[PDB]
């Protein structure tokens, strides 16, 4: 296409980038000012921009916006530091966007599938512009991070994922697709909002909303392939092990929450296991909370204890879980799923009633929330905790960071430094009294989903076993050097996210093919080649005809 | 179009107001959020945000961003309460605005023609979009407002004066159009800037500057035809004159800074002599500033004065100037023009060095500041104005806030109220010591051109003739009700511009048809139905496709 | 899109068959005459006018040229008589309207990449408007049928092998793309033709040429995936041997010249047996030719003895070829390529002068006629078959007409009605003197390459070994019914070709998964029903949007 809609699409618009020649020959000429800029001129008037900016989501609305109107330009802004923007664009700031979407409208993004239009989601697929789609983030909205039922309001959410994709990975934008599936939502809120987004109902949880969700696959996967790439992203509990279970072996999919929390809580562990060097067999693991993010890290943490000597069944004798009825153990009141019974012990000499309790009866050497509900790792559990370990491990994940555990400055101050802390959203170094500085490292997914779906996608992969986690766990710890160990981080530095999502993806590539999981051919013989040539570059690209002579 | 660039292109763009069947029907289903606004809902949203907002230039990005992605919508909030906004899209924040456009810019608005495509203009007149261009604003920005050269920044301003076409008289959006005439520019500051979006060189002041504008003249009427509107905007002294000169025989032309601000000048006047009922005889006129809108103002106050009995050559005789090298006065160092010579009389029997000696010498009934150099209207000069007089007129009105003679405050305080005052720039009221609160008018050339340029544009013109202005002067004063005058009002309120500009427009029509200058036929039996039917309206338009049922 | 556009592409447009809906909701309505017809009115229309044209090559040029107004209509009506219309967009008219091109040319059909483009190939493929091309018909029109060196004139060939994808086989019309490389002719006739099409040079036979190939290989497979297929057609000898053997490993690629009609002539051998019953050992096979078509038919035919029981050594003894030069034997003077080896005997008791003499001296039971050149089986050569043979069988391939080896009159009357006869191109029923009637096959590659295109594209298949080709023979005969085969046909009817195709391509699609050939996953249960599904279809689908209530 040529002439101004070039310009109106961010996915071709320059701005005065545009050179003088692109001008002339794509009818663009007298529509620019007459200055011809460089991207890097560019990126000096966005800096210069968000320095005067005060509050994060104000910026999270300058900086997504250039998204909608110079998409090269809004990855070149990402990629130059990615550290002190990742706050807005993700953890926590996308939490607070979420909640205030409908306020803040101004463009969609994604696409919208509603009940509504049950029989009918074919034709909306093909209503997306773009021919070659390989990821799909979608969410129904019903566990946005730690804050609950969203609904259409979560579609931030899997808009802010793909920026990922893209950002860390190189994964192209116009391959990737963000869904919001609209079914209703249960938040009073929301349903007498008149900014609302979506459908004004209660949540649909009948079969239709199954049915929806089937309609939805399969018309995902006729337009463009059934091994396009389908990443769950914030669904309830119920819903998300279910349609994990009934989807992993008909499509190319996985749950983020379930399994790509999993691998990087796994990572983490690796690394702290790396400075402890704790013998196995006294490995204890208690988990607050035991849902999606619970039951993926345990199984994850089972497999990889099973490859290192110890049989299934002692290895999830190892993990307890304690929920929001309590400890999970044989016979209690409380409901037990088929997911939690292989973590569910036969009661202790006395059943712990707070989970402060449930620390000084078991003795964990490892504590780990999950709960998405506040502060529960109270003083007194962080206390109880270092002087039952000489080097607790104590992992707060839950987001956003109102939501999380406990804060980093919580963590090493009252252990005095002597704890391995890990959370789910960002916090700055902490400084003890006697002068020691700790640096808390980011415990997030963002480290995962990122490589191992490029891996996925460049591989022709058909389905993602759980094998794959794994080993995209121990590529992400692979990477820790000494020198951030000692700094007490247990993950490599968010600033060079981009190169340790490459490498993730270089390992897991192969991976799939040592285990004859890829079926793109013919087989790279260079793997760190192959993956390195195929990312996508947030430099221009010459959009001039090709012009030459005839000899 | 149908499809995703209907909501790309901000002209079709109606956000979540599409409906249900619209979506269906033009392939936009799922690519919106379920829910379904309605335009109240979109203008909500938008006063919630203004609301929480601090500065005036981010309001101006914010709301100027809104054109840029539902035109609608833009107008629809502009109508919602015009008064409030006038000064964040108009003076003084559009000043702000142009001297800082190259930091705030995110898209292009307008034709940007420059120098160096000389002999190519007509190319660049065919890559604009639009087919049906009816008004054309201009500027080469030499002299945006008192700001003085601000070269390509001074697009805002073009940008800027099309916004109240339409917000105004219901001017078609989509037949407007921006033009920014790049050669150069002198302001050094901005030759050295990085984010410049002209050409970085002086101003060209050669004959290739003339022949590059009459390219543009030639290829705008050669596409869009000889009768299209033509604005001339912010040139500077030199050229203004020349160009409506050589132009206004030829072409459908006028300058906005010499009759546009005559004629709201004019206005003011008539009102306070409606209040003041002095003898035509003793009216003396002094001009602090003698360029663009002193002589534009004077040509059309001797207009008024030879219809009402004097002769040309004696309403000039009440007319003195004083510019930059003091009183103008036959025989003076300083030069004088052939369109200052009518108004240069033989030098007092002691010629002032200052203003305020000027005011003493000559004792002036009316003082008027249009020379855009700060506040040159003195404590001085004003109390010598109340002491002369009983009941002074001061116009201080040049742009924006910080170059006006002087503020409102300062008029009515050091006048004890017995002024009439009147200024370029928005002041709130006043309220003296004793109580007493005075409501000062916005002698602003807004008042005059979108209903001038309605008329024109519905009568199908050909010239404007300077007695179209005086027509214009008269149809604005004769819309100021005795209530208003009493609270120091010498203009109706800005709330009402649009029922004004409309009123105004009647008038004008009626008057170029009876004057048979209006070319437009068959001629209208109402006029008054006649511009209402055809006035473009903010309410979102039905996009469906005609479907009915045949016999 | 929607408007004239959908009228402008053949591929949308539907005449006066678009419904009144589609033409109220898809901006037709008006464009179009108020009478809303069916396709069925439509083919009347069709055959209607086609009774009324005189000449084959006016009749060419109409339903061609429906190809690019409808492209529904046009293979509507190619399936309403098949086999009427084959010998006018088939041989021989394709043969005439090659010749004649550049003087019957309207529109341009296929891709034109010319040497002329080296370096650029790539940019030549991304301006083909379809996005998801499967299948590829290329040609250099170096040996365009018998004609010879046709240039660029030769693009109808691909251009109606392409066709018969789609009538045949039901491959979707979208997603295949005639080619023709034009590197300069030979031909001096076309050289001096003001029409020629082409570039007008001899051709490039150097490097530069393999290059081209190369290039073009290496572009469409970057574009459209490495398993796109690739049939070669009408290349001359030398090149088609070693562009054949250089990319069928690399490349999902065959040579329709080679391969195509080598497994078309196995076909009618098979059915030949099937009424003489010969002993295995006393098959004697003499070739009239030894290029393309000879060495593809003796290699096939060896395949088909070698699993019947003889050696591959024993099966090439019994076949022997005379080409322009004569007779091939050892130490000859005439070259004897790679190919030609296996086939080069120990040179009899009498070396032939003429084809006859090799008949008498060799005694072969079987006369294949391959060299594209004219009535080589001359009266005295067929009735020295019928002296020798109780049941000669003759074959008579070459194409066109004029270039066949003799006609089914020839040979049915010479041999009184004892030989099993069939050719390249059509012949009408024989009847002899004494009232016998006998009703030839044509032994054409069009009854194979559509349902192995159908079978390798459905199955993703990678690389053709020639083992499917065989198969595909054996599924061709099967075909035949014992009632056929008594009228004197080897083949099954030409009108039957569309079921003959389909049952061709699902004996392929499972040959192709049993031997693990097919990489489409998953594999399906039932192979008749998968293929059947996936047939495109002349009839016109809906093009209204989905419109729906929201409950
Ligand atoms: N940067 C990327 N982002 C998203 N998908 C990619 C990216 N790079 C390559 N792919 C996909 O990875 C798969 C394997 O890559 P490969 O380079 O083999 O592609 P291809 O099939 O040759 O190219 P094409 O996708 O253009 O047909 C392809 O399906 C391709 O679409
Ligand atoms: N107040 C609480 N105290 C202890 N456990 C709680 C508490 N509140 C909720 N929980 C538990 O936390 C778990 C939440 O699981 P769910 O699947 O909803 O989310 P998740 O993805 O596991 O959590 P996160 O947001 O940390 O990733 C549940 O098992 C629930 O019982
Ligand atoms: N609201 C408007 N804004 C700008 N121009 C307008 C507007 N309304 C009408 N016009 C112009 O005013 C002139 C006279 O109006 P009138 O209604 O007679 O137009 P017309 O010639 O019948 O319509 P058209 O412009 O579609 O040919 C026309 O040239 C028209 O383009
Ligand atoms: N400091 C000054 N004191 C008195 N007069 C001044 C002074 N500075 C400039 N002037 C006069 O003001 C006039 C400006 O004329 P110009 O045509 O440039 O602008 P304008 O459009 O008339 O002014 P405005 O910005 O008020 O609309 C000149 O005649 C100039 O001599
Ligand atoms: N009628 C047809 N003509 C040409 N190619 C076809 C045709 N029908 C199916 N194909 C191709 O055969 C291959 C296997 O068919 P299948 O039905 O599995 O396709 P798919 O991959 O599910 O669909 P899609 O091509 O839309 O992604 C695909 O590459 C498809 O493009
Ligand atoms: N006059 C002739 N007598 C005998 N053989 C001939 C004669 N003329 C040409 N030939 C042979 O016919 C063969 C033609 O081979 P080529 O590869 O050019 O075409 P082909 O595809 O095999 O033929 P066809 O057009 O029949 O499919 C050559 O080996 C050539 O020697
Ligand atoms: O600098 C630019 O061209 C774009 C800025 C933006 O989109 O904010
Ligand atoms: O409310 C809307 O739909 C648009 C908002 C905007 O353009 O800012
Ligand atoms: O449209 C035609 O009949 C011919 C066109 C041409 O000769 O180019
Ligand atoms: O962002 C995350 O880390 C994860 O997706 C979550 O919901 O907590
Ligand atoms: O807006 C105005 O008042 C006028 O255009 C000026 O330049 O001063
Ligand atoms: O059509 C055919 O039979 C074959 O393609 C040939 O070139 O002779
Ligand atoms: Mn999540
Ligand atoms: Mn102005
Ligand atoms: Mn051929």
């Amino acid at each position: 296409e040529k002439g101004k809609p070039l310009m109106l699409n961010p996915r071709t618009n320059k701005g005065m980038a545009f050179t003088l020649q692109e001008r002339q020959m794509l009818g663009l000429q007298g529509l620019l000012p007459p200055k011809i800029e460089t991207q890097d001129i560019q990126a000096l008037r966005f800096h210069r921009n968000l320095k005067k900016m005060t509050s994060p989501l104000e910026k999270y609305i300058y900086i997504m916006g250039i998204q909608e109107r110079n998409e090269k330009l809004f990855y070149r802004i990402l990629q130059d530091d990615i550290e002190s923007l990742m706050p807005i664009v993700y953890t926590p700031t996308v939490g607070l966007a979420c909640s205030q979407y409908g306020h803040i409208f101004r463009r969609p993004k994604g696409l919208f599938i509603s009940i509504s239009d049950r029989g009918h989601v074919r034709s909306i697929v093909d209503n997306w512009p773009e021919n070659h789609v390989k990821a799909v983030v979608v969410t129904d909205g019903e566990r946005i991070l730690g804050l609950g039922d969203l609904g259409v309001y979560g579609m931030g959410i899997p808009v802010g994922k793909l920026c990922l994709y893209t950002a860390c990975a190189g994964i192209r934008p116009d391959r990737c697709l963000p869904v919001c599936i609209d079914v209703g939502t249960d938040n009073i809120a929301l349903l007498k909002d008149p900014f609302y987004m979506g459908l004004y109902q209660k949540r649909d949880r009948t079969q239709q909303y199954d049915d929806l969700i089937d309609e939805f696959m399969k018309a995902i996967t006729d337009r463009y392939g059934r091994n396009t790439l389908i990443q769950f992203e914030d669904f309830g509990n119920h819903n998300a092990f279910r349609f994990l279970r009934k989807y992993r072996e008909k499509y190319c999919t996985f749950n983020d929450d379930i399994q790509g929390t999993a691998a990087v809580a796994l990572a983490g562990l690796l690394a702290a296991q790396k400075v402890i060097s704790k013998p196995i067999s006294e490995h204890k693991i208690l988990f607050l909370g035991a849902g999606e993010a619970a039951l993926g890290i345990a199984n994850l943490i089972v497999m990889s204890m099973v490859e290192n000597g110890l049989s299934e069944q002692e290895a999830q004798k190892k993990i307890w879980m304690f929920d929001k009825y309590g400890l999970l153990v044989k016979g209690r009141k409380a409901k037990i799923d088929s997911y939690q019974e292989p973590f569910t012990h036969s009661a202790p000499e006395s059943i712990p009633d707070t989970f402060e309790d449930a620390v000084n009866i078991l003795k964990p050497s490892t504590i780990i929330g999950v709960a998405g509900a506040g502060r529960l790792f109270t003083p007194d559990v962080i206390r109880a905790m270092a002087s039952i370990n000489e080097r607790p491990v104590i992992f707060a994940l839950s987001n956003p960071t109102a939501q999380a555990e406990c804060t980093a400055e919580e963590a090493y101050t009252l252990t005095e430094g002597r704890c391995l802390f890990a959370s789910g959203s960002p916090f700055g170094p902490v400084k003890l009294t006697d002068g020691r500085v700790f640096t808390p490292g980011q415990g997030n997914n963002v480290y995962i989903f990122p490589g191992v779906a490029l891996a996925v996608i460049l591989c022709n992969t058909r389905h993602i076993s759980d094998s794959v986690f794994l080993e995209a766990a121990k590529a992400l710890t692979s990477q820790l050097t000494d020198e951030e160990l000692a700094q007490g981080r247990l993950y490599p530095p968010l600033a060079n996210i981009q190169e340790v999502s490459i490498n993730i993806a270089i390992k897991v590539t192969e991976y799939l093919y040592a285990n004859k999981m890829a079926f793109r051919y013919p087989e790279p013989e260079d793997k760190a080649k192959y993956v390195k040539e195929r990312t996508w570059r947030s430099e221009y690209d010459s959009l001039l005809p090709d012009v030459y002579e005839w000899p």
